């Protein structure tokens, strides 16, 4: 069972509990509750930099969100089934992570910036990004991202999906093709089980968790 | 066939990582570069770049963006990912930390800010990876086999010394692993004049 090292909240934890619940692999969350338990994972030789997220899972102590990632990702069948399909997952998940830092960054952002960025997050949400991946479904019309089966660009999206309604529920409007891929993935058993009440996943990040 | 096209301006930038990563591999590409606003439109409006951007790259019948989406591909390629998913966790694990430092050191262009760099540098960057090759005391950082974190690593090594020559003095197996990576016929060509590589901004 993968045991997931970070504190009580979404930050940059969250992807990997959405991957992992979404592949059906049931994990424990060690969670860090003081500077104290961080240094004692780091003394302890834990973290190769001296940082989480951190995962132990098949014998490894796996730091870097991207490393634990795309190895739950391959583990589990979710990167495609060759190289040209991890291709086009991975030019779709990096667009949706660089949309996906500004959104986790904007709560730390100094407050006379917050308006300009948050404004900027919406445009660029509305200009680049969604229309981007509406044309990604319109093109082949299927189900599915890539490869017209499940993978984790379709988990990754659907994740940052329901974080843009969060923010504003109408940036998603004119994209119907988003629209009826949110609501399919989130009605896969799997991950319908970890959007009820009572799962893993975390909730936004108010301000003492802060 | 057709040799990749890679499509950046002239310069290091996000694109240097990918130009370092074809060129040990021994693969010949060429460069369209970007030179005005202008020119970036162009690519935009013929819908090559996904997300508006680059870097991009032409490379087995896709325009690749996103810089870790291209090396990706080129190093699952070139044979230069680990042999199994267990060391690309390795390998995965060792690139990112080193693209962490590098996006530091790319974005500097402030002595706040390298003061910063330099002591990640010898208390965290530099120990981890010098821990690695104490480890297992071969001449690549994975699998006993030149892989692209031996690359990424060793390109960023020669930033380093650009910014302070001092900070590789401590770490023996970095500075090793540095000249034998350099001494590779692909690399020690591409580390020639006359290169792709680019100068410092």
């Amino acid at each position: 069972k993968p045991k997931l090292h970070y504190f009580n909240a979404r930050g940059r934890m969250e992807s990997t509990r959405w991957l992992l619940a979404a592949a059906g692999v049931e994990f424990e969350e060690k969670f860090i509750k003081s500077a104290e338990d961080l240094d004692k994972l780091r003394n302890d030789g834990y973290l190769m930099f001296q940082q989480v997220p951190m995962v132990e899972i098949d014998g490894m102590k796996l730091v870097q969100t991207r490393a634990i990632l795309n190895y739950i990702a391959s583990k589990y069948n979710l990167y495609g089934k060759d190289i040209k399909e991890r291709a086009l997952i991975d030019m779709y998940i990096e667009g949706i992570a660089d949309l996906g830092e500004m959104i986790l960054l904007l709560p730390v952002c100094p407050p006379e910036e917050k308006d300009a960025k948050l404004a900027l997050i919406k445009e660029k949400i509305k200009n680049r990004y969604f229309p981007a991946f509406e044309k990604v479904l319109k093109s082949h019309g299927q189900d599915y991202l890539v490869g017209n089966k499940l993978s984790r660009a379709d988990i990754h999206l659907v994740e940052l999906l329901y974080y843009v309604e969060e923010l504003d529920s109408s940036l998603i409007s004119s994209f119907p093709l988003l629209k009826a891929l949110k609501t399919r993935i989130s009605n896969l058993p799997t991950v319908k089980k970890f959007l009820q009440p009572g799962s893993p996943r975390k909730p936004p990040m108010d301000e003492k968790s802060l």
